[PDB]
């Protein structure tokens, strides 16, 4: 037992991080086969990033002016093309460490694990989610772009954020690995800002599950809810809408606890209502929202990856 | 910015990663070089579990009766010992992923990285701390035994933890690579259970430097207090001694945000007696320990490892 903020194993993507240099402009990148994928704002200096007309500063390079290096061997670019927000640089290389994979662009409400980089170099590992608001709350300092996201199955790495830039609340943006970014964000220095979040109703309720798993049940409770009526107490506390889906992902669940859906409904009602005074779940003080139900269910029956 | 409970890339252990198997015990060992280590209770069946003489258990025991599985790949057993609680099965084959390593005993208060495991699979990363208790509240099922704890500096794994048993509160209790126990646990079947645990102090106040560092700073105030007269109000609130010498190992988070270190004792010593009073820090609404002063340092700062 226990509950923890899990990450999956990091190693499949540590033998695909590089560094990508051009001009004064370090950041990483990551190298699959024979390309090498990096946030297309490698190519803007301090004035360009202001207001960048990319096609202009790209026709401008040559081949050359990218020195990509996988640990201490340089990689020789071969070729370039823009992808949207992302730069493609072909190398003469193929990375012999390229895991199966895919390119997969997730929802919001779904987390996936994050391997921080500075200079091609893997720092740490950890666990975020897509906010409602398409930002991540991650941990992330400069020279950290290019930065990915991603979940394991079994063997095969989906790829599905690449970092790309910090906003004033100190929460990041960042693009799918086809370089469309996440949400209303643009690779260019403006005001832009994050825009009002909400809490994601289905994975608090998804870590309700979880605590019951784990032994904690104090919140627990006799009555229960129509959906109707819980979607009435959820707008009021800035929860999202749960749906008829969402009950049914959440049937598993239900079904090895013995506590059906709508009762917990009931548990979170009376949770919002009246706090959770002073006592704790799985060691939080808050309802806590960025695990889903396929992470609750991974982590209390136990799959791995190979 | 950002404040995560952050893994150290997990490449470099999982490539160390192996199943062992005997009788009908299956469990996770550690290979390095040409050794490989497990926990010792792999020799004892449902009944030996309960009062074990080890020693005359792995006399009777043959080469061929370890089966270890590197992948898809079998490693012959050549030899065997046992070293405390551990075991050394010694195989004909050194492992080629084996990276630079230490075996290292660490201090209730320190942080590791865990790479839980399944069937020598390795599932998840995530970060604990050794409670003054000598726990970990770790996340482990059935399967998990023999997964390792560890960090890394540049490029040399530090393995500090084999885990072992889960206690009836649901932590989970292992030993060091050498096979002795963190605490005072047996690999035998008894009524063994944790014992009180405290907060880790100089922990708690690393973390409200990290929340200055990145804009919380509601919690801050202009008293100051004396080192004796904030270990009166520590005790009275379960959390252990701070040393001159914690204050020393804070100096350098004082420093960079301008906050005396004893001025910091103050801010906690009001959190503790008034709680926080619905507010939040680091989006927690409980005082975190689980960082310690060189986490935050590493993570506020951004270095990396090779
Ligand atoms: C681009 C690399 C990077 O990691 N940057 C960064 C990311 N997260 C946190 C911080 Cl503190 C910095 C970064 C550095 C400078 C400028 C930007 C930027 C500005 C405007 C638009 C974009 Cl897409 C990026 C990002
Ligand atoms: C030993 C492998 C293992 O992982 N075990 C386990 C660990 N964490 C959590 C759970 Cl739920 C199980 C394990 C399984 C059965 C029995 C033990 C055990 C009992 C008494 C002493 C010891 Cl050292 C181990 C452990």
């Amino acid at each position: 037992s226990g509950f923890r903020k899990m990450a999956f194993p990091s190693g499949k993507v540590e033998g695909c991080m590089v560094q990508v240099t051009c001009g004064t402009t370090t950041l990483n990148g990551l190298w699959l086969d024979d390309v090498v994928y990096c946030p297309r704002h490698v190519i803007c200096t301090s004035e360009d990033m202001l207001n960048p007309n990319y096609e202009d500063l790209l026709i401008r390079k040559s081949n050359h002016n990218f020195l990509v290096q996988a640990g201490n061997v340089q990689l020789r670019v071969i070729g370039h093309s823009m992808q949207n927000c992302v730069l493609k640089l072909k190398v003469d290389t193929a990375n012999p460490k390229t895991p199966k994979y895919k390119f997969v662009r997730i929802q919001p409400g779904q987390t996936f694990s994050v391997l921080a980089c500075y200079n091609g170099s893997p720092s740490g590992v950890y666990q975020c989610a897509m906010r409602p608001n398409f930002t991540i709350k991650g941990s992330f300092l400069n020279g950290s772009c290019g930065s990915v996201g991603f979940n394991i199955d079994y063997d095969c790495v989906s790829f599905c954020y690449m970092h790309h830039m910090e906003l004033p609340t100190g929460v990041h943006a960042g693009t799918d690995l086809e370089g469309n970014f996440y949400g209303p964000f643009v690779d260019r220095q403006t005001a832009q800002a994050a825009g009002t979040d909400t809490t994601i109703t289905v994975n608090v309720l998804a870590w309700l599950y979880a605590a019951v798993i784990n032994g904690d049940r104090w919140f627990l409770n006799r009555f229960t809810t129509t959906l109707n009526d819980f979607n009435l107490v959820a707008m009021k506390y800035n929860y999202e809408p749960l749906t008829q889906d969402h009950v049914d992902i959440l049937g598993p669940l239900s079904a090895q606890t013995g506590i059906a859906v709508l009762d917990m409904c009931a548990s979170l009602k009376e949770l919002l209502q009246n706090g959770m005074n002073g006592r704790t779940i799985l060691g939080s003080a808050l309802l806590e929202d960025e695990f889903t139900p396929f992470d609750v269910v991974r982590q209390c029956s136990g799959v791995t990856f190979q």
